[PDB]
């Protein structure tokens, strides 16, 4: 929930530099806080069927599935580490694809990081490639802050568990 809003904020759990970290689902932190676009933890085919990826589908009304088609049948699946925004009716969305864990996952996370800081404003983003692809939150972590933020982030996590993950994670810088 907004604390208030000149343009939304509310309280993070922690900030570190220009990081600020929410506990919160994507569905009411889009009410809660500053971004210009939202970050769609997306896999390659944009299927949108799960995760972040269907609430986001779901806050544009099915925008973001018919775009991510339209997008795919032009364009083929996104490469690992790459992003494309989707400019929807209330939302732009950056989906960006995060490795599953193995080889390379750190690499390919640093890659789907600088996507998502290469694109213009401030984005509401999930940390990327935790659960289903199976990267341990503290890699995911370690592979946003060992980009170059120049600008500020709203990430959000949905757990308790990922929230002392965090804190135990920016306690060690």
């Amino acid at each position: 929930k907004a604390g208030s809003a000149a343009a939304p904020f509310t309280k993070p759990f922690a900030v570190y530099k220009n990081v600020k970290f929410y506990l919160g689902d994507i569905s009411h932190l889009v009410n809660c806080v500053s971004f210009d676009f939202v970050v769609n933890a997306a896999n390659e085919n944009l299927l949108h069927g799960g995760g972040v990826a269907r609430a986001i589908d779901i806050l544009t009304e099915g925008q973001l599935q018919s775009l991510s088609k339209d997008y795919i049948s032009s364009n083929g699946p996104l490469k690992v580490g790459a992003g494309v925004m989707l400019e929807c009716e209330k939302f732009n969305v950056f989906n960006v694809v995060g490795p599953r864990t193995g080889k390379h996952e750190h690499s390919l996370l640093v890659e789907a990081y600088n996507s998502i800081l290469f694109e213009n404003g401030i984005p509401l983003m999930p940390l990327l490639s935790c659960g289903i692809f199976g990267v341990r939150i503290e890699n995911s972590l370690k592979a946003l802050f060992s980009c170059d933020i120049n600008k500020p982030l709203q990430v959000f996590v949905y757990s308790s568990n990922e929230e002392q993950a965090v804190l135990k994670f920016l306690d060690g810088l």
